[PDB]
DNA sequence: CATTAGA
DNA sequence: TCTAATG
């Protein structure tokens, strides 16, 4: 946890590199168990020799192990830090629709740059547009004080266009956070559920309200069950614009809100957690579906759910607010 | 780990 | 169809 960070974050640092400016999957995919068990150990590793004792550290890592520690630095790590043309690639990922493919793409194309990316606004598709037309807006933090007006809105449709439906704001919100980075809801309709063969405008319908409305605005990615945006809040009697929010609206089947709905709000930990004691508690959890163990091994069958709650009443644990749910 | 775009 | 990018 500090211990022996300088060596997990210079190894993924050196992973990272390998798999966007280099098509270094493998490489890539070594820096990361490596930099991960070296996570683990408990004690200051002080020498490659006594690293390399590992699992996955061959004489590799372990070379830069020791420049490492020696020097303060390393050469490699020195280099990159200091290559444009990587340093471009890193750069243009940070554009909404951009992944390492494009970006090394342009990059090769001259592109390398944010401008560079606006004189070539033809070269981009829809995302990336969107992406490049809201760079500013997407890298900003959501005041929950936003989110707040955000939530209500949306809930405000919602319940508009159809009564029935129930959507939630999953997520790090849905948990306290005095910030977010996006909103995610989290929605459903009793008409709708692993069998009963959809209902696509069951997602649509919501879609065109929070449009006809004005709060969305975009439209990066439209699917049957898996909405993704952009959105804004109603600027004021003026003088205060909102800026450029992303967002993403998702159908589910009646029968599987609550996980999913527990799922999303993590907190990472307190997801992994919850869920490493269901199984101890003969369960099995999942982001659909909670099941109860079969001593052969494995077993099947979804318990019933309703909320929240019947997750935990099934593996014997406290409700936990998920204002608590930090862990 | 699943969905959507897009070519 | 597959490949890409997002969660
Ligand atoms: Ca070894
Ligand atoms: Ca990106």
């Amino acid at each position: 946890e500090t211990l022996n960070g300088g060596i997990t974050d210079m190894l993924t640092e050196l992973a990272n590199f390998e798999k966007n400016v280099s098509q270094a999957i493998h490489k890539y995919n070594a820096y990361r168990k490596a930099a991960s068990v070296i996570a683990k150990y408990p004690h200051k590793i002080k020498s490659g020799a006594e690293a390399k004792k590992l699992p996955g550290v061959g004489t590799k890592i372990a070379e830069k192990i020791d420049e490492f520690l020696a020097t303060g630095k390393l050469r490699k790590l020195e280099k990159i830090r200091q290559d444009d043309t990587s340093s471009s690639i890193n750069f243009l990922t940070r554009v909404s629709g951009i992944g390492p493919s494009a970006a090394r793409k342009f990059v090769d194309e001259g592109i390398k740059t944010l401008e560079d990316l606006r004189k070539n606004e033809d070269k981009l598709n829809h995302h990336q547009r969107i992406g490049l037309k809201y760079f500013g807006d997407f890298e900003k933090r959501i005041p929950r004080e936003e989110m707040l007006q955000m939530q209500d809105i949306v809930l405000n449709e919602v319940k508009k266009v159809d009564s029935e439906y129930i959507a939630t704001v999953c997520g790090s919100f849905r948990r306290g956070a005095e910030s977010s980075g996006d909103m995610d809801v989290l929605l459903t309709h009793p008409s709708f559920t692993s069998e009963s063969t959809k209902q696509p405008k069951l997602l649509h319908q919501v879609v065109e309200q929070l449009q006809k409305v004005h709060f969305i605005t975009d439209t990066l990615s439209k699917g049957e069950t898996k909405f993704m945006g952009v959105c804004q809040l109603p600027s004021k009697n003026d003088e205060k614009e909102y800026p450029h929010r992303r967002i993403d609206i998702r159908l589910i089947p009646k029968d599987q809100y609550y996980c999913g709905v527990l799922y999303f709000t993590g907190s990472d930990i307190f997801n992994k957690n919850m869920r490493a004691h269901a199984l101890e508690k003969g369960f099995t959890i999942n982001e659909y579906t909670i099941r109860p163990l079969g001593v052969t091994g494995v077993a099947g069958e979804p318990l019933p759910v309703d909320s929240e709650k019947d997750i935990f009443d099934y593996i014997q644990w406290k409700y936990r607010e998920p204002k608590d749910r930090s862990e």
